[PDB]
């Protein structure tokens, strides 16, 4: 079973990791294509060799990109401007409008395709199949379902100012406006800076690599210049690549043996407070709301 | 496929291995979305087709329901499909299975009672492991049936070919009455159940006005779909192991053997009491004969 | 027979069959009324036997428990058998099974909580059949164990031959103390669990004092049976799937092979920390030699 | 299994119907011996052949009996005077003091037996077996048990003045002071004067034969003279016995064929409302509180 929200794209490409029950409910191909992230894992090791894996995503925005180009997951207000939904297929636009709980756009999409000659046969069935798959995925990721296995186990705050007091900041209250699928995506992509398992607090990164804003999940550092992240057949595009001119074969041969530390920029932000009584090690992917 | 709205009824928590007791007609895609057994048990009706012949031999058949309420029944016992306000009083949902209660609360779009049903089973230990799967399967099946029936879904394949008004005093002017506006308060599934159960007195096809019955055998009121005639006494309609209920039947004592043999060779006219009410105007551009069950709205 | 108070554990929902994780030693009629594994899980201890030899070889063996709490644990984690006031906070009864909640609410005589436990399950459909019997069986077994332990039973074998005090300030005068008055507040099962798990500092068979240990390893306080020493730092005591909990494991990095091989055939003094507290006066007309369990009230 | 309250009688006599699961929880032999009643079945016959059987008792007090001799099930206040518990076995006294919730008498019974030499050896095990059996039976018949299966489908009132409504009289109020076992005994013995299944009131008897007043359930007619009911070793009992001086042989010869209407005096009193939703045909023997 392809557990990808974008696996239902069909005229009116999923990586093999979509079939895995990772909990993202989106394939790495579609994550790269749409949300400018590639799924990774964060192996949290003991001082012994026992480990458990957490899912993180490395954003793929550049150093020079500014403005809406830095938004990873836009808010419901500005997701129209960020994504340019007109270019993508109408099924993709329906999926995106369902993801952001925009009912007016969904109704307009349904109304526009009602006037076509083929709507009655072999089209309405397809649109309803896409709608049903997207709605099932949303309900799986939505904690407000009829009988939802919501978890108060882990308290994931996206502001660390008052997080230790179990409170939240402005970014946390802006995070609640997101839908179930978007909240799950931000939880599975934006790793916590601190992981307060019971009393023990584990600081994974010194500073946050992303900030939740009114524009959405912004891949912008809180201060200073942005980090260096080096990354439609008929479309013409300009990349302005920062080419490195020089002979590096000798240097690469010299330093071959040593382990390579990745230059990726992962998403670390917020505070995670895992309660003493937890069921963290389950792979059923229950909604796990705050 | 078992397209029975009550086929999802299973024991929510107990592992009693309960099975849905509905006939093979559940598998048939007649547009009823309910069995004759389930209709008999709950809505006090039995599904029936109505052969509407031409003046030639060729025929097209319409669905109808034979209401089962007796002559002596009165008060809340006369209602077949209760309204959303008093469906709890009529049905006595407490005595039924929790799956049945959830299905009925979904049928009447009672979100508070559905949430209460979910909450009451949150405390049991089986909810985390097994009960949640069963409850969510029941919810998914019931919601799929409702959405297939509901004309206000995301992309609803609705048809305005026929204009079924349940008040005939002004339906000739293409305007319904108070009963029709009361009929709109019902959910989609109840609307389809009433349309498949209650047949019109007049089946107006283009200019033709085919009056099926003299007067109505059922009336839609704020109380619900009442199986009571508009005037006079009610029509004579002949009719849980641990329960002790009293029927007070009306039994003859005659021989009824030689008389039965005397006229047995002649075709018997059925004595059932089907539901007849409404004015189903049919447009000249109709698509009535198609059997894909397109949900219908007025 | 499996005379373990948690041997009656079972899933109330018949869909899941939960076997009791009960040690083989539970079937013994020692007088613990709790298995080794269950006392390891809750009331953190390991059931031990304390052989009190005579001056010659012949001996009588007593029962004592070793608290499994660590050196670093402080506050609530120190409590092994909590008081009836804060047993809900200490045990986190929400995460435990409903049978465990029932047993623990009966152990502390919290009638309101037990009534709540059956009130929550009274709503589900499965309560009437295959679950009422299960809950009643669990209640009957727990009540039988408690009544066997309860000295206030109808005709109980209450024995005053051995007096067990938990305050040693004035225990020689057969007088109790603050801890003993708190000990009387516990139910019968908790009193027997503490008596079988805690041994006196000063055994006083007849007029012969027998000081078991110099200083107490446990204290009975308002919080409950605390595994905290009277003064100074706590004693060094080395020590649920799908649950992620930190451990703070202390590890030894030495080779230890040569040192271990050096002392080959020398009897190993245990590092376990048993519960020693109180002053168990024994009367000249005692019947301690018996093997039939008795409540043993003051 | 011998589901009889007095089956556990043993020094410190049950009919075969005790083994039957009837809900009486007392055999006919012990009913006659103690409560001056005998078990009977009242077959409630439908107009067509479909019958359900209802339990009933026939009191065995005579025409001339008066005072405490007319009391079938005495109240908790005066059951000592009626039963003369001193003559009975100590096990019988313990059973009766448990049945009437007299904890002080039970404790005194335990205290009297404590001083005996053999109390600890074997006698206490016997007394605890008796106590356990009696208490299990009481809890089975007690609607106020821990979380037993109490049913309110049947509303049985012993005062028909206002029993047509949900209210009750003083006789029903005095009936609540009874213990669980005595309540079940009266429910299974005192058949209703009226049975109302789904607003269909069936009058089994014109006028009552017993009254639940103070001093317990009394086998006395509400008005007029008493009805005519004809009914330990080495004990001299002088009882007045009626006698018919006639031959009474040819008269019995002539009237042989016809069915006999028994001269039994059954117990009919009160109004039993039965709800439309009920499980009256079950055999699980729920306590059936009002
Ligand atoms: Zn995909
Ligand atoms: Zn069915
Ligand atoms: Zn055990
Ligand atoms: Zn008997």
């Amino acid at each position: 079973v392809n557990r990808c929200i974008f696996a239902s794209i069909v005229s009116f490409p999923c990586s093999p990791d979509a079939y895995h029950d990772d909990g993202w409910f989106i394939c790495n191909n579609h994550l790269i294509k749409r949300f400018k992230m590639s799924k990774m894992v964060l192996p949290i090791f003991d001082e012994d060799d026992n480990q458990f894996k957490m899912t993180i995503a490395r954003h793929l925005v550049g150093n020079k990109e500014r403005g809406i180009k830095r938004i990873l997951i836009p808010s419901a207000t500005n997701y129209q401007d960020v994504f340019n939904l007109n270019s993508m297929m109408q099924a993709e636009q329906l999926i995106f409008h369902l993801i952001y709980n925009n009912e007016n756009a969904v109704n307009t999409i349904c109304d526009n395709l009602k006037y076509t000659e083929g709507f009655t046969s072999n089209t309405q069935r397809v649109i309803h199949s896409v709608y049903a798959t997207t709605k099932s995925i949303l309900d799986t990721t939505n904690p407000n379902t009829f009988c939802s296995r919501v978890s108060r186990d882990e308290l994931r705050f996206f502001d660390v100012t008052n997080a230790r007091a179990l409170r939240g900041g402005a970014g946390d209250q802006l995070f609640n406006n997101y839908s179930g699928f978007l909240q799950n995506l931000i939880r599975r992509a934006v790793a916590p800076e601190y992981l307060q398992i019971d009393t023990e607090e584990l600081r994974f990164r010194n500073c946050a690599t992303c900030i939740i804003d009114e524009t959405g999940l912004v891949a912008s550092v809180p201060d200073g210049p942005e980090l260096y992240n080096p990354i439609q057949p008929n479309r013409l595009q300009i990349r302005n690549v920062l080419k490195f001119e020089g002979d590096t074969r000798e240097l690469d041969r010299t330093l071959s043996g040593y382990e390579e530390y990745p230059t990726y920029v992962p998403l670390f932000l917020g505070y995670q407070i895992i309660n003493s009584e937890n069921n963290f090690l389950r792979n059923d992917f229950i909604p796990r709301a705050n």
